């Protein structure tokens, strides 16, 4: 089967805030647990944010049919830097998930299915299980950010662990720091800096450059890949080049690997959103009836922002966090349900009768409660 979206969402309601006004403000002590206006957002969760990490799957479908899979991996792994191609991207924040919020993604168009839970508020844990006939992919993540001063560093930092299901190969990368320049004067954008490395269980490895850009040439977009097999095995030394912006090539052959998809119809006036990034939020016959009541889909303050009332939303992204408030002081903490603790900075989505696609077949939430 197969369903229709939207691929489009309405534009932006009200402009955007400057994010170094809080900064500065706000030093004093230090951030993180400091609220912020409902219009410093995006109509989307993190958890929706972090779920575009997969936006271009098949490149790993196609991947588990390659003799050499890493460079098919290694697209996959730059690939979800593109959605900061358009500047607009930058310039807001995905709304940030409650204790215990969920967000599933099902694509039967790219044969996969995502389920994703907030695991943690203090430090923020997200946890996301990908699943697809040949491949699997876990990821337990806590996004970080670094006022620089002049610059903000942004990392994910965890270990994304993608599995091949047809033969059982592992791959391990953690995705790379971005950089939030401009905060001062002109107009706000991230690029990509340094390096990172995807390496694979049978020792291939993958190791990816940005290239550099610190008062000239503006934004950086360029990377080479480097592929390096383990000295031993049939497999060879291969290049890759090109732009997280645009596209990527084998430089020996210069044959394209991966390139962006579309963005919505006038971006500039909807957060540079990309189609699928659109679609995150919508519901469709495939989620219609049978999500538990914590999926983001059904958050009011994302919903209402998305649908421009911004007094409205405000009201209550201000009420859905003083609720977690009151629960957390009260000690009703909710507990995360389909992720577990498999060790510190690791989660690991729980199988068996009560996992979530198990009780999403017959609308199993007895036991869920709302969280507003
Ligand atoms: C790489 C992936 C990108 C992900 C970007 C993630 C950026 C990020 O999490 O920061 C955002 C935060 C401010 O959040 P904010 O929306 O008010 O979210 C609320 C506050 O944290 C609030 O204190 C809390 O209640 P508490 O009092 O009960 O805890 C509520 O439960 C929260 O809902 O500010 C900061 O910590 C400063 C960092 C600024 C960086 C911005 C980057 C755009």
């Amino acid at each position: 089967k197969s369903v229709t979206r939207r691929n489009d969402i309405p534009e932006a309601a009200a402009s955007p805030p400057s994010l170094l006004s809080f900064l500065r403000k706000n030093v004093g002590k230090d951030l993180s647990s400091i609220a912020m206006p409902v219009t410093s957002n995006e109509p989307i969760s993190i958890l929706q944010l972090i779920s575009e990490t997969f936006e271009y799957a098949p490149l790993l479908t196609k991947a588990t049919q390659r003799p050499d899979p890493i460079t098919f991996v290694s697209a996959f792994a730059i690939s979800f830097l593109s959605i900061y191609r358009d500047k607009t991207r930058t310039l807001r924040k995905p709304f940030n998930p409650l204790l215990a919020e969920t967000f599933e993604l099902i694509r039967e168009d790219m044969g996969f299915r995502l389920i994703s839970e907030k695991v943690s508020h203090r430090p923020p844990v997200f946890a996301f299980f990908a699943e697809h006939l040949d491949w699997e992919c876990s990821y337990t993540v806590t996004p970080s950010q670094k006022f620089w001063g002049k610059s903000i560093e942004l990392n994910n930092e965890g270990i994304l662990r993608l599995k091949f299901k047809t033969t059982g190969e592992l791959f391990e990368w953690t995705q790379p720091t971005t950089i939030l320049k401009n905060l001062i004067a002109g107009e706000r954008y991230m690029e990509p800096v340094n390096e990172f490395e995807v390496h694979s269980s049978k020792g291939d490895k993958s190791h990816i450059l940005f290239d550099k850009a610190g008062m000239f040439s503006g934004r950086s977009e360029g990377f080479k890949v480097s592929i390096i097999p383990p000295p031993s095995s049939n497999r060879k030394k291969e290049t890759l080049a090109g732009k997280w912006t645009q596209s990527l090539a084998n430089e020996t052959t210069h044959e394209t690997i991966w390139e962006v998809g579309d963005l919505v119809s006038n971006p500039k006036k909807k957060y540079g959103f990309t189609k699928f990034t659109a679609n995150l939020n919508e519901i469709t016959e495939i989620e219609k009836g049978n999500l538990p009541p914590t999926d983001s889909r059904l958050r009011p303050d994302i919903r209402a922002y998305e649908e421009g009332n911004v007094d409205k939303a405000e009201e209550w992204k201000l009420k859905l966090e003083q609720l977690q408030r009151e629960r957390r002081n009260k000690g009703q903490d909710v507990e995360p349900k389909y992720f577990e603790k498999v060790s510190k900075n690791e989660w690991k989505y729980i199988t068996g009768p009560k996992s979530y696609w198990e009780r999403r077949k017959k609308h199993d939430w007895s036991d869920i409660s709302q969280l507003w």
